[PDB]
RNA sequence: GCCAGCACCUUUGCUGGCUCCGGUGCGCUUGUGACGGCCCGUGAAAAUCCACAGGAAGGAAUAGUUUUCAUGCCAGGUCGUACUGUC
């Protein structure tokens, strides 16, 4: 509930229209700084539908030029398509642009546009790339064990059989939701590209065929 | 178990002694104790036995209560079992 009534407040703080007192203006941009600081760790909350929408709605203005948050936002958007491999979060991202750039006859600068292009869910690699190097003890070791009952140790190897056959659905499903979310993205960023290739911007055709040769061969 | 002696056309067995004291191990077989190393779900389940918390209930005037102390009584059915012998 608190969480609701603060991030309404943030929504309703960022709405200014620059033409009132500067106080005003620094309330908004005092709570676009929260706001974006806050959906880094809070994106799988509830309500995060209207953190995004502020944040892309302060993004989607005409002139963001003189907005002093206007990269840290960019920066942030562009960090989390990076880091999501799934596509959730992506998708719900990517709606929500689709749905105000329809709004605005898809009218954005080259560099909002830019944040499109870093879509992991897009993006394939090398079956066996190479992660960091990560070194953990593989099993504790049989002589620095702790003691445990007999019903102790069964309800360990009940809750380890149980947690094995979840982690092989979560990965199936994982999987198989991957692939709807990368069609739906898909769908989603070329008729964005395709609309703003008819509407005929001459700031956005470098950014927008830059799209198109990086996620063309990712679709059918 | 090892001896010695005396009995018989026969189951023809009787008697007398000695069966003691030690040492040794990169030895073989096997059990076991404390460790050390590595793998790994803290490494099959169940019948079965025991204990612990808890404080219900019970206990006295010509045999109070209990009998995880001691001694004493009774019983234990069905099937396999001779012989040989891919693991």
């Amino acid at each position: 509930y608190n969480y609701k009534n603060y991030v309404g407040r943030l929504q309703s703080l960022s709405k200014t229209p620059s033409n009132a007192a500067p106080i005003q203006v620094s309330l908004g941009i005092l709570a676009t700084q929260a706001a974006k600081e806050l959906i880094s760790t809070a994106s799988h909350f509830n309500f995060r539908t209207d953190i995004f929408t502020l944040l892309l709605r302060r993004i989607c203005k005409p002139r963001i030029s003189t907005d002093p948050t206007s990269i840290q936002i960019i920066q942030t958007f562009e960090t989390l398509l990076n880091e999501d491999e799934e596509g959730s979060i992506s998708f719900e991202i990517l709606r929500i642009f689709n749905k105000i750039l329809k709004t605005r006859n898809f009218n954005i600068e080259e560099s909002v546009l830019n944040m499109l292009l870093s879509l992991d869910v897009l993006h394939d690699y090398d079956p066996n790339t190479k992660l960091k190097g990560n070194v953990s003890a593989p099993k504790l070791k049989k002589k620095d064990r702790v003691h445990l009952s007999k019903k102790q140790r069964k309800a360990r190897k009940e809750m380890q059989q149980i947690e094995e056959e979840m982690r092989n659905a979560e990965q199936a499903v994982s999987a198989e939701e991957r692939e709807r979310n990368q069609s739906e993205i898909l769908k989603i960023v070329f008729t964005i590209y395709l609309n703003i290739l008819k509407n005929n911007a001459k700031t956005l055709i470098g950014s927008v065929l830059e799209g198109l040769t990086k996620f063309g061969n990712m679709a059918n």
